[PDB]
């Protein structure tokens, strides 16, 4: 990651309250969940115009601060570095602001725009800059969705610099011991490249709702009560009727939409009959090692940030 | 291999779903304040010492508990690997709740099922779990009515923005926790930690939730410095272990240190220490003024594949 969360700062008001104002610290505007970007005007995201975030400081988010009751506040954390209340510390914050606000700021900075449609301009930041996004869309959309307590159906208010919801029902059964209902959701997702018993091809599919040629690798959430080598054998049955042997963890990557934990794997599957269940994909083919990596330099696959192209080329390599 | 296949095609099958409930071949586990129904011992596997296992009732044992639709929870949970044996479990209120008793406390008496049907309460206990805490909605607070077989909660408030589109407020939830075999440099010592609320001489690996926009390696990271200060360099999955405390998904690590001094947190963690190949020797096996959790649970499995 590319700051330090600093979450034992999340419960000390009288910090955060300082970093707030104070000239170093960088805020991230986010309206409707989307982040406040730019292009190209600086040096690395020059050659080609590059997304990158745009950085604002307390006097371009003051007016919005000072309205606590229409926003949301998110401490993302601090620096890797400290500079030569007044710590050395740059903190970092995500401000959600309502549409109105934003529509204002629009008309302020020309030069700025918020990213939008997430999936897949989210893609087009580096990956530094994408894991701190990931991190603040991800909060900010638990509060938009998760302002009720689960338990007890009241009202909730935010604390721990966005990173709690508090009923405000004193006899709440969520507010005795410590409970998930007080903090932010992540769904364990599994993704994985499946690859055919004879070595030489993979299994890929799509939902309807995909572009027209467009496949990559199945996925699904993980249940209650199972391991990441389960649930990938499972999904993979349940949407192709593939069965799966040996499943090895490849790598993770953070997914916001709105709050995904994407564990990438690699399965050998041990059948290869495929039987569709349409009420989740239309499609789910083998495709043959010739037929991806033609595709990697009639049909496509996600962009190269997306950890289903790392999967795909990650296998293209190995040995078969 | 498991004990059941989850059928989630089913879920949505509402007259399958009741034609079983009374089938006489269907298996149905008691939760008692999600507290599983168990029995020690006779059958064969109790011939040496006496073994915990699910007790297993069907319709005629729990009719009457079906016949009070309100006050129970039913989730089910899959078919034996129609002919087909379906298996439920039902959660009831403790009141309504002799060879057969509650298992309790979960922690860690939950940690004398065998596998295969620790995997089922995993899921079962999990899932009544999210029932009691979930009854509301989050993004209204409404009432919310159960459907797909347990494993699914829908705003009865008809313009709810739950309701359009597919959106986790809807599903059982899944906390992702790393837990992690922290190797010092020299590689001959391992880092463990304890809370003051553990047993007095109780050590064990170091975990914590990931946070939303973390890695499985980044989260190790974190939590291993923030709970003891050391610094760690490079980490790999090693397994997993459903922990339905009420619904953890451990994932378990072995994570090298790049740093040897300890700075605890005196928050969370009450003591961390470095402790030789030697000292976990001996302690897997019996002897040390220290001990670690019981070879089912996660982390003595971490421990143990790094003793070799
Ligand atoms: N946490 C979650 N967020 C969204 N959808 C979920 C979640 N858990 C289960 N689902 C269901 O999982 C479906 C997607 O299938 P899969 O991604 O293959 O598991 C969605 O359409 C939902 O019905
Ligand atoms: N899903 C969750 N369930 C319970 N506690 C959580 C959760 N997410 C964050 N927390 C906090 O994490 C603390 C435990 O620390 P750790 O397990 O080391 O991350 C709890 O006491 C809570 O304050
Ligand atoms: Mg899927
Ligand atoms: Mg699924
Ligand atoms: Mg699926
Ligand atoms: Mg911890
Ligand atoms: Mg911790
Ligand atoms: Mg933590
Ligand atoms: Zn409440
Ligand atoms: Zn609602």
């Amino acid at each position: 990651h590319m700051l330090d969360r600093r979450s034992d700062k999340r419960n000390n008001s009288d910090w955060l309250q300082a970093k707030e104002s104070h000239p170093t610290t960088v805020y991230l505007l986010f309206s409707d969940l989307n982040p406040l970007v730019t292009l190209g005007g600086n040096k690395e995201s020059s050659q080609q115009p590059e997304v990158r975030l745009c950085q604002l400081n307390y006097p371009d988010v003051k007016g919005y601060l000072a309205q606590p009751e229409k926003i949301t506040l998110v401490f993302l954390g601090v620096e890797l570095e400290m500079r030569k209340a007044a710590d050395g510390l740059v903190a970092w914050f995500a401000l959600g602001i309502e549409p109105g606000a934003a529509e204002e700021f629009k008309q302020r900075h020309e030069n700025c725009y918020f990213l939008h449609p997430p999936m897949p301009a989210l893609l087009q930041l580096k990956e530094k800059e994408a894991g701190v996004v990931a991190q603040a869309r991800s909060v900010l959309a638990w509060h938009s969705r998760y302002k009720f307590c689960p338990t007890c159906g009241s009202a909730t208010k935010i604390e721990e610099g966005g990173y709690k919801r508090v009923c405000v029902r004193e006899t709440c059964p969520s507010l005795q011991g410590v409970h998930n209902t007080s903090y932010p959701r992540v769904d364990p997702v599994v993704i994985m490249q499946v690859i055919h018993p004879d070595g030489t091809k993979c299994l890929l599919g799509r939902q309807k709702r995909f572009p027209p040629g467009m496949f990559t690798c199945l996925a699904g959430f993980i249940e209650p009560g199972e391991t990441i080598e389960d649930a990938v054998r499972r999904e993979v049955e349940e949407e192709s009727g593939v069965k799966v042997g040996h499943v090895q963890y490849v790598s993770c990557q953070p997914w916001p939409m709105p709050s995904s934990l994407m564990i990438g794997c690699l399965a050998v599957a041990v059948s290869t009959e495929i039987k569709v269940d349409k009420n989740e994909i239309e499609d789910a083919r083998w495709f043959t090692r010739e037929q991806v990596v033609d595709v990697l330099t009639a049909f496509f696959v996600p962009p190269s940030r997306a950890i289903a192209h790392q999967l795909i080329k990650h296998w293209v390599g190995m040995n078969p």
